[PDB]
């Protein structure tokens, strides 16, 4: 049923249980020949009377990262939310999908400069995408979430919040697109951030907070979003500390 569990497409994934299903997977055109390269374990998730507003996604590994980033052109993204760090092993967690200051290549696909203001927990990123059939990128901005401990789950809300703050203004003029948001799986934090969106735009526009039909709906779209459930209790623990300011 599902083209992620293909042959061709096996090493393409990082977690063997989270893939995404075929209804809302994101495609990419297929590339040089024709035959499997329109896979990227992804996919669309709805928000707060907004469809497909986000892209949940597990992170990159350049036998990939190209896949990753042709995924972000395709459709039209200009801000990717990174929820993890590159590394807490096994291995390479993610990316440095973007450049350490170099000007990196991946094919048709070119990101650079420019972006490196640290804020509280979290380093945004601005850099500056091209392709080949050019055309520069809008001044995609990366937001680094640092403010995530490897074990357990996160202190006070805030963070997240000042983050998920930056985020949703970011997406003003940038036109309205998909955020891609993801970890290394694109489940558990990737989902928490996605449910923390969403039940934080109703709250502050419906003054309602369906922290479960919400995260039940994450689900029905994407396996496993919101697993460790303690990690959720923080989506409620942070759906507190915003009311109360």
């Amino acid at each position: 049923m599902r083209t992620g569990n293909l042959p061709a497409n096996m090493k393409k994934n990082r977690v063997l249980q989270i893939i995404p299903y075929e209804f809302n997977r994101v495609i990419i055109p297929v590339k040089r020949g024709e035959e499997n390269t329109d896979y990227v374990n992804a996919s669309f998730i709805d928000g707060y009377r907004q469809k497909d507003s986000y892209i949940a996604s597990q992170g990159p590994l350049l036998h990939t990262i190209e896949d990753f980033w042709r995924m972000i052109w395709e459709w039209k993204s200009c801000s990717i939310v990174m929820l993890t760090e590159l590394e807490e092993r096994g291995q390479e967690k993610c990316a440095q999908y973007w450049p350490s200051d170099g000007l990196v290549s991946y094919g048709d696909i070119t990101v650079e400069l420019k972006k490196e203001e640290e804020c509280e927990s979290y380093t945004v990123r601005d850099l500056l995408v091209t392709n080949t059939r050019e055309n520069k990128s809008r001044q995609i901005r990366q937001f680094h979430f640092h403010g995530w401990p490897e074990v357990g789950i996160p202190s006070d809300g805030k963070g997240m919040i000042n983050i998920i703050a930056a985020v949703q203004k970011q997406q003003q003029q940038s036109g309205n697109h998909p955020i891609t948001v993801h970890c290394s799986a694109g489940a558990g934090r990737t989902g928490t951030f996605c449910a923390l969106s969403t039940v934080l735009e109703r709250v502050k526009a419906e003054g309602i907070l369906d922290v479960f039909q919400t995260v039940k709906s994450l689900r029905l779209q994407r396996p496993h979003m919101v697993q460790t459930l303690e990690q959720y209790e923080f989506c409620y623990k942070v759906v507190q500390e915003y009311i109360d300011a």
